């Protein structure tokens, strides 16, 4: 029942590693999960349809990852802080390049992928700007920027510079030093004067 | 001669205003640009190669600026230093803000334009790091991360940062504000400790 959706969700982003969307077919799915092609219209109305699941997966992963480690705090630095909620991106999008890579291609032609983004971008902003002013409320961070439109720099250049480095573009980071470098940037940018 | 090509180009430009290069035909370029659909073939093989004109003129449009600054250092602080050469991206590109957004959707498809956006960033980034490396010669800079990592992720904030402020998109920083914004975490990651 299920089980036949998830093999449509698989079939998808096995293929998604080697091809991007355009060049898999709703044949190509349902061949891979074992099913017919009027099956596969009973589980999800599109190939589109099949991403944005994933996308939707994936994303609310790294939504309550971030949600666990707010609720519980973790005994270190302030330092240490920003990257374990910077890490919860890397580890979980960087876990699904291939998704991630199709997701953001989709974000130019899909509503409902550009919503997906645009809403959780929108919540983890508003929760890095709460912590940034409860920093500041504490006398720990200085009041500098408005705290919503730094956090909202501070998340688009994880969004590009994750992406790029995911990617392998030139330019980017090396994958094994864009955390480090993020946290830098949002360390010095927050707590400097 | 040249004239029938501005023409082309200026129509382009002004019909990339009201809809996406997906929804302007090359009858629409001819017809605008006062020539029939035959004679636009000659000046460009394809309504692609028009907007990667357009592109390739606004990217170098930005590039000489940021060359007339390097020759000619402002006699000013090292905020404003920054936030002059910043300045370059936000008043070309804004200035071009139809061309800017259908350049970046064209990465997605033209290998011409994906290379155009690389190699120019490629080169932009490297200046960056060589003045991050003379402000850490110079006493002036503390020796943090790797100059050329720290200046790859600060062009790509600007990139994404600034897109999305031209383009109205959510979340955005407010196009009267990101000048700042990216400033600021500029300044506090270049000379932070
Ligand atoms: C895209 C991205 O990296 N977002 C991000 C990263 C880290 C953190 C937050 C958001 C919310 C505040 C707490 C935190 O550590
Ligand atoms: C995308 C972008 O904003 N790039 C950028 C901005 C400013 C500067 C440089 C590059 C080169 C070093 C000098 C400078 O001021």
């Amino acid at each position: 029942g299920d089980d036949r959706e998830l093999a449509i969700l698989a079939t998808a982003e096995n293929l998604l590693e080697d091809r991007p969307l355009a060049d898999i077919s709703v044949d190509d799915l349902a061949k891979g999960a074992g099913i017919s092609r009027p099956t596969f219209y009973f589980y999800f109305p599109s190939k589109e349809a099949v991403l944005l699941t994933l996308l939707d997966r994936v994303v609310n992963q790294a939504d309550m990852a971030l949600q666990t480690l707010a609720e519980n705090p973790a005994d270190t630095d302030r330092e240490n802080m920003w990257r374990t909620g910077i890490n919860v991106f890397f580890e979980t999008f960087g876990s699904h390049k291939a998704v991630t890579r199709a997701g953001q291609a989709a974000r130019a032609t899909s509503v409902e992928v550009a919503e997906l983004w645009s809403t959780f971008m929108q919540k983890w902003i508003a929760y890095t700007a709460a912590v940034i002013d409860a920093e500041r409320d504490r006398g720990a961070a200085p009041r500098t920027l408005p705290a919503h439109e730094l956090a909202t720099a501070l998340n688009l250049m994880n969004e590009r510079t994750l992406f790029a480095s995911f990617a392998g573009e030139q330019p980017s980071v090396p994958e094994a030093r864009v955390l480090d470098t993020l946290v830098h940037i949002w360390v010095t940018s927050i707590y400097g004067e």
